[PDB]
């Protein structure tokens, strides 16, 4: 059997009919919400309770879109950018609270992982090569990403790193085409793709940037073996799940439907292909996995969670400690 499996979304912050029936079906093995579909904490925690009562063994994802979720929904709590966490002496130990924090709550609201951490480099080209703005230090990045890691796995959440092989030197000539970065792989491998490179062994998950690299291969990182099998399993010896790209195209359009997009996508080398946006698309892709009788890819489950829903996170020891170490730091309040 070929393997598979597809992520999708809903509409509401709660589930219709047509929601129930289609998470019924096998070959969905995940759901990822979105700002539009939060209210708060506790609504957050019913609704996966509810998905779960259909599907316990689904994969509930949060695309907490660069903290953007805690910003508008009230009661979730409010954590520092790396950045900030960057500039302490004890930097490794504040990014460690920071991904315990965030993890220990997304899972007591019934979430089995957030796509977490970010992996992309900031370059400004305001500044000079070789100095560490231009470059955006790499090591750095995956030094204190290292250490976020350990704090989602200290909470029990599996990591998603993002987005690889990176996607901070691309550019978006425009709103239509793909961005591309154009650099040889040479380039690349002593600079994006470091951090990558530096956690492939301690990452469960990576997604793939929406960007081509020409030099490398005309097609984006999410459906080319080259970069999935050749680069990432084989080089950078990454045995954890590969999720594709969002194959609902809204921005950046490729060429056929979703139905063959998820197919390139899984024979690219991706275990879980993410419609959003679009349930006509959805409905697409499932039939497509329908008649390939996809199973289950045997590395899905290393993204379940090992914590779970509770209401009590808050009063407890760990988690009052972890906020006392970032307002000790002045990170937080
Ligand atoms: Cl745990």
């Amino acid at each position: 059997h070929m393997q598979g499996s597809l992520m999708l979304d809903i509409g509401g912050t709660w589930l219709t009919a047509e929601d129930r029936q289609i998470l019924r079906h096998p070959e969905v093995g995940g759901l990822i919400i979105f700002a539009r579909n939060i209210e708060h904490p506790a609504q957050v925690r019913e609704l996966c309770a509810a998905i779960r009562a259909i599907r316990p063994d689904l994969l509930l994802a949060v695309d907490q879109e660069g903290g953007r979720v805690q910003r508008l929904r009230q009661g979730f709590v409010r954590l520092p950018a790396m950045r900030a966490i960057a500039d302490n002496p004890n930097a490794e130990e504040l990014a460690e609270h920071c991904g315990w924090l965030m993890a220990t709550e997304v899972q007591a609201v019934g979430l089995d992982l957030s796509f977490a951490p970010v992996l992309d480099l900031d370059h400004q080209r305001s500044a000079v090569v070789g100095s560490r703005a231009f470059e955006g230090d790499p090591e750095r990045a995956a030094l204190l990403a290292g250490a976020f890691i350990r704090g989602m796995h200290a909470a029990g959440m599996a990591a998603t790193g993002k987005h690889f092989p990176g996607h901070g030197w691309a550019e978006a000539d425009s709103h239509v085409a793909i961005p591309e970065d154009a650099r040889s792989l040479e380039e690349i491998r002593r600079s994006d793709l470091v951090p990558f490179a530096r956690l492939a062994g301690q990452l469960d998950a990576l997604m793939p940037a929406h960007v081509i690299y020409p030099q490398v291969d005309p097609q984006p990182a999410g459906f080319s073996r080259r970069w999935l099998q050749e680069i990432l399993r084989g080089e950078l010896k990454f045995d954890g799940v590969i999720f594709s790209d969002d194959l609902s195209m809204a921005g950046a359009h490729v060429v056929g439907d979703a139905a063959s997009r998820i197919e390139a996508a899984l024979a690219a080398g991706c275990d879980m292909g993410l419609v959003c946006n679009d349930r006509a698309s959805a409905e697409l892709a499932l039939a497509a996995l329908q008649r390939l009788k996809v199973t289950p890819p045997s590395r899905l489950q290393r993204m379940r969670g090992k914590g779970y829903a509770n209401t009590d996170y808050r009063q407890q020891p760990r988690w009052l400690e972890a906020l006392s170490a970032l307002r000790a730091a002045q990170l937080i309040d």
